[PDB]
């Protein structure tokens, strides 16, 4: 997370950390808990190639990475079948836990939006995670969960920005309809934040609008962050995840 | 180039090296001289973001990079306007030299195929360059130009191989129709060979079939190298380059 | 620490971590609290070149680096004046805290030996720190304090081992008389343990025998770790530190 | 070499490159030819630990590293028996070739000084090699041999400079009598230049005064380069190398 600050303990009870086996169980992506047995993340974190399940774990909300880990094994990885790269789109995946978790005030699921929600500019939206704090800069120990308020920008405005300083033809769409754009040069998600949730308050309820997917660098001029638009993928998600 | 060897000095008289200005004029990409004033290369070498022409030069065939440099400036870069990333396609660009090259036996143009030209499966083609000799292993000094023989493979077969050990649905196309596959787990192009030519000898003549574009690593199982198909872009090429 | 394990929270109440200012207060060296206002460490951690005191702090015993930091400033660095490199010797320094530490059971001073104290060969001593767990392998998050039991070895034997597989003439001393050796190919201190304490329990009391100083790598054959011998520097220590 | 420029082909016919086996025969140190079967270098290039002979080769004068290598195997490495680190001193070693080389105008030996020569300030001295061109900056391809004129400074002046900004006591000698100092903030040898020759013209004859040994960084304020003083080691050298 670039900009913003350390998140309070009481906030974002759905944030998860995905971990890959190595010298230690290292954080490589974010995720959100959307049901006690299911985590929603980005496909590019875990695909498109099939990886070994035993080498992946999940860690539910922690204020500080690594310090009191209790890692959770994963029984299935389901990746959107249209997924190949983040720029093509469909950058969405689900992890099913081997056991359901116990919800509580500090750990519980985020609500998905109804299909009709478009999340227009000036909706209040936050993004969270343990990723880099600027291009090339790692989050320092002790690795606090960070959060930042990001302005949503309409898709046609963001597509046109991505064409400024580019060779790509104006009628060749870079930002697609399954995508959502947010952030500016002071406030963006970054590497290590991928797979995490963009959430917006709507009628006093938190809704996950987006999944951190890609961008051109972090907080660069004319390059807002691009998120996978969850409304677009609800049917796919409900093929696997109960209501 | 993976699994190849050093080229004879008489061969590949069309091969070029693109150089970016820093502490030295460093090779980043290959290209092919297709007309006295024109170089064919991959769009991803020089886009999609617009770059400064002063920071770019071209070097014609050299047995060993850096030794006997005579660097040529570029008057124009033309990136295909449908290009945004290699995996979406239109990974093709033209550089216009500021001056015609005086052609000779050591330095001359390669022939573009006719629109009708089908390079049948199994046909022996060759790819050349100064790229990595394996995954994350740089070409050692003195940077000899390497060459390797790679069989062409039908798109259908190549697409299907990219689906093996992947989550992408089998109906969802990875290798697109403006692309061509060639290579295997012993013989491939690699990073720094990008933009370089895939050439086949057809009816005793050398034709350029491909431009090194991308792949999943170099020489991995079921992940042949992927080339921009030059026949697909002949009319765009000839819109700028004299016939 | 190579070949060791995580220390119990009750143990090593004198261990300290020195921190240098950058994007975070990063651990670079260990030390030992020998008096309420004084830390013993290795000169090579803070010299021979003069450094800025504002850029330096001290952290008292912590189970996991970075988590619960309460960083203490330093009023003075005193590097032994005969020090230039570790292999020549006098690798010993004092830091004077700006304030006395309020001592407790969790945080208290270690005892310096008497001048007469010979730590006989084979005696079991312990070394502690947050350094590398092998050659060029960092301590993984969450950075637990490690401990390891290392037998003391006579200088004559240690010197002779350093001569094996070396060109240095056998009459030319490598391990000097202000130094002490301990450790073997399974059990050693490593980079980032520097300045930390080698302690032995003698007649039921913990005495500091050594300061982690240098070695040829960590846990290599015939290259035991080398420590500054604290008895050699007692009078220099007591010239500054209250008895 | 920091400062100065590319050496002319006709100059420094005694310069050698030492090479270590890896992905390619990589340059790690300089040397000088002092007899057709003997090369003089620094001990820290090849010691103090015994290395495998088969993994070391020598390359006689080349204008450009790597381009026309003809590597020469080594039958013995003789390191000064007092050697342990460069700061202690005796940083001098000899390599005996398996065959004698053929001398010529482009390749021949350098003359050693008579024991009486002290090389006082304002002697004209040059140092040469293929090392870094500033702190942390590699010599760029094509790797030309560089040379730089360096001012000699008297030993007591250089020792006092090395004490400025240091904790080391004024009467503790850093620069020793077997050492020689040369260079300033514009003109110095650097990493990769070690083992190479400092030569000075005296009565129209080139004499090797020094062997590039160590320094505090390269071209840093108050830290001239330190060379092993060859006059001091003539007897040792003549135990092995004929007149
Ligand atoms: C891996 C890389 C470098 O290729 C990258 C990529 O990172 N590109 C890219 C595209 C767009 C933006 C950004 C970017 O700047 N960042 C940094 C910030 C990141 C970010 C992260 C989170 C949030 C936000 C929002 N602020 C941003 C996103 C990535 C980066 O490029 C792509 C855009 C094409 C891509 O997404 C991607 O899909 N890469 C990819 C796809 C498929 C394969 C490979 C792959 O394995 N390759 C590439 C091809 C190589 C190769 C080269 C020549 C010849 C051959 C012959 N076989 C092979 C071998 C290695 C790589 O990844
Ligand atoms: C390797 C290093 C970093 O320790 C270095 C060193 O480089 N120091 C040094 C000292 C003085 C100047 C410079 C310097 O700035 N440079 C860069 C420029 C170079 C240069 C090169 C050519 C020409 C010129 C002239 N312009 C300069 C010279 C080195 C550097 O430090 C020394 C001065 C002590 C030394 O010369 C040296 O002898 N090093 C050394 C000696 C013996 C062993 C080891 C060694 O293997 N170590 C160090 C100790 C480590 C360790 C740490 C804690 C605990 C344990 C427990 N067993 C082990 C393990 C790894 C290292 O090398
Ligand atoms: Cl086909
Ligand atoms: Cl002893």
């Amino acid at each position: 997370i670039v900009g913003g600050q350390e998140a309070p303990r009481s906030k974002w009870p759905w944030q998860v950390s995905l971990r890959v086996h190595g010298p230690y169980w290292m954080h490589f992506c974010g995720g959100s808990l959307i049901h006690p047995q299911w985590v929603l993340t980005a496909a590019h974190c875990v695909g498109p190639d099939v990886k070994d399940l035993a080498a992946l774990r999940v860690q539910l909300r922690e204020q500080h990475l690594y310090y009191q880990d209790q890692l959770l094994p994963v029984s299935r990885i389901i990746v959107h079948p249209q997924f190949y790269t983040a720029q093509i789109g469909a950058d969405i995946a689900l992890l099913e836990l081997e056991e359901p978790v116990k919800v509580s005030s500090h750990v519980h699921t985020v609500t998905l939006p109804p299909a009709s929600e478009t999340f227009p500019p000036g909706m209040p939206c936050w993004v969270t995670g343990w990723g880099d704090v600027d291009n090339d800069e790692r989050l320092p120990p002790p690795f606090p969960l960070k959060q930042v308020k990001v302005p949503i920008m309409e898709n046609h405005i963001c597509d046109a920005k991505y064409h400024l300083g580019a060779y790509t033809g104006d009628d060749v769409r870079i930002v697609r309809d399954d995508m959502l754009c947010a952030g500016n040069t002071r406030r963006d998600s970054c590497q290590g934040d991928s797979g995490g949730p963009l959430v917006c308050k709507v009628n006093g309820t938190w809704l996950q609008a987006g999944v951190v997917s890609w961008g051109e660098g972090c907080a660069q001029p004319n390059r807002p962050g691009i998120y996978t638009r969850v409304t677009y993928y609800l049917d796919w998600i409900h093929h696997y995840v109960p209501k």
